[PDB]
DNA sequence: GTTGGATGGTAG
DNA sequence: CTAACGCTACCATCCAACC
C-alpha cells in the first residue's frame, strides 16, 4: 500500500506569476479585498519572497502594505484558480484514477498497483512534478508514504517545490521524532491543550491514558492520535463528495437594520444556488459574522428540497432570528446549504 | 439507550 | 470606515423524538 499526495506551491500567488512572469522574483501578495474602505480584507496568500517577511494568509492587508509598501497586491481570481487547478486534477488522474481531491489545490493518488516500490514511487513523482511543470508552468511538492497522513507530512517537510519518500520502514522513525504539533488535524488549540499533559511528539500519546486524552480533546480526536501512534491508521484513498454549499460577504458597515443587510443575503443566497449547480438542498443556515467576530447561525430543515424561493423566505426569518436572540450587529452576512437530495 | 437536528468549534 | 476574507469537512454538546 502506497499514497502520493500532491500540494500546489504558493498556488494563487504562482499562478499570477505564469500569468504574469514580470512578477518572478519579487513580492506578490494576493488578497481579498472587502470593500470597508482603502484596502479592508485579508491575505489569501503570498509568494515565499512576500512571506520572508511576515506576509501570509489571514492577516489585514493594510498590515502586509505597513511590512511591504512595493510588493505587488493583486486581487484574488477565484475562477481562474479553479480552471488551473482542474487541469492539473486532470492531469493527476491519469497516472491512477483513484484520487481524492481534497482542496483546490491538493490531491492524493493511490499508487499500489502502477509502482512495483518506493523507488520507483519517487520516480513517478519526478515525471508527475515535470509534466505539470510542461503544462501548466506550475510547481508542486510531492509527498509519498504508505498512507494519506504520512503522505501528507512527506510533503509537508518538503515544501516548496519538493519530493519526500518516507517509506514503510522510515515511518517508525518518523512517529518518533515528529513534533506533535506537525500531525494534520493538530492546530494552536489542540497543540496547546496537549502540552498541559507532556505530550510533544506523537509518540508521547502512547505513554498516557486514553481517559485523560479523551478528556482534553474528546474521543475521535484521541482515537485519532493514538491510532496513527501505533501505524494502524490506514484511511481510504475516496472520491470527495460536497456536503454543504455556500457563500459569505461582508457588509460595508455593520448593522441591525433588516433592509440594510438583506441586499447582502440575497447576493450571497444568488451566488450559492448558482455554485450548487442543480444539487437540491433540504438545509439551510444563515451564519452572521458579529462586530467582535464571533459567529452565531440559525438554520432549518425541511422534509423536502429547498427551491430559490422558499431559500429566499426563510433566510430572512433566519436572520430576524438571529437579530432577535443576539444584540450585536452584523459585519458579514452569508447561507448556507447542506443535506443534498 | 439510539439518531437527527440546531448550534458552535477546530482545522486546513 | 479605523485589522481580521472566505470555504467546507468533521466533531462535540445539548435536545426531544424514536423504534
Ligand atoms: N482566501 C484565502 N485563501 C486561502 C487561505 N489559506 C489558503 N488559501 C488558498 C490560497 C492558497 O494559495 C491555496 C493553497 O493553500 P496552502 O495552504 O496549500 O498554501 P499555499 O499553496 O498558498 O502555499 P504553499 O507553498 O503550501 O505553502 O489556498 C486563507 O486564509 N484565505
Ligand atoms: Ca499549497
Ligand atoms: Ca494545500
Ligand atoms: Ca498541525
Ligand atoms: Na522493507
Amino acid at each position: 500500500g502506497i499514497v502520493l499526495f500532491v500540494d500546489f506551491d504558493y498556488f494563487y500567488a504562482q499562478v499570477e506569476e505564469v500569468l504574469n512572469p514580470s512578477l518572478k522574483g519579487k513580492p506578490v501578495v494576493v488578497c481579498v479585498f472587502s470593500g470597508r474602505f482603502e484596502d479592508s480584507g485579508a491575505v489569501a496568500t503570498a509568494n515565499y519572497e512576500a512571506r520572508k517577511f511576515g506576509v501570509k494568509a489571514g492577516i489585514p492587508i493594510v498590515e502586509a502594505k505597513k511590512i511591504l509598501p512595493n510588493a505587488v497586491y493583486l486581487p484574488m481570481r477565484k475562477e481562474v484558480y479553479q480552471q488551473v487547478s482542474s487541469r492539473i486534477m486532470n492531469l493527476l488522474r491519469e497516472y491512477s484514477e483513484k484520487i481524492e481531491i481534497a482542496s483546490i489545490d491538493e490531491a492524493y493518488l493511490d499508487i499500489s498497483d502502477k509502482v512495483r516500490d518506493y523507488r520507483e514511487a519517487y520516480n513517478l513523482g519526478l515525471e508527475i512534478k515535470n509534466k505539470i511543470l510542461e503544462k501548466e508552468k506550475i510547481t508542486v511538492t510531492v509527498g509519498i508514504s504508505k498512507n494519506k497522513v504520512f503522505a501528507k507530512i512527506a510533503a509537508d517537510m518538503a515544501k516548496p517545490n519538493g519530493i519526500k519518500v518516507i517509506d514503510d520502514e522510515e515511518v517508525k522513525r518518523l512517529i518518533r521524532e515528529l513534533d506533535i504539533a506537525d500531525v494534520p488535524g493538530i492546530g494552536n488549540i489542540t497543540a496547546e491543550k496537549l502540552k498541559k499533559l507532556g505530550i510533544n511528539k506523537l509518540v508521547d500519546t502512547l505513554s498516557i491514558e486514553f481517559d485523560k486524552l479523551k478528556g482534553m480533546i474528546g474521543e475521535a480526536k484521541a482515537k485519532y492520535l493514538i491510532s496513527l501512534a501505533r501505524d494502524e491508521y490506514n484511511e481510504p484513498i475516496r472520491t470527495r463528495v460536497r456536503k454543504s454549499i455556500g457563500r459569505i460577504v461582508t457588509m460595508k458597515r455593520n448593522s441591525r437594520n433588516l433592509e440594510e443587510i438583506k441586499p447582502y443575503l440575497f447576493r450571497a443566497i444568488e451566488e450559492s444556488y448558482y455554485k450548487l449547480d442543480k444539487r437540491i438542498p433540504k438545509a439551510i443556515h444563515v451564519v452572521a459574522v458579529t462586530e467582535d467576530l464571533d459567529i452565531v447561525s440559525r438554520g432549518r430543515t425541511f422534509p423536502h428540497g429547498i427551491s430559490k424561493e422558499t431559500a429566499y423566505s426563510e433566510s430572512v426569518k433566519l436572520l430576524q432570528k438571529i437579530l432577535e436572540e443576539d444584540e450585536r450587529k452584523i459585519r458579514r452576512i452569508g447561507v448556507r446549504f447542506s443535506k443534498f437530495i
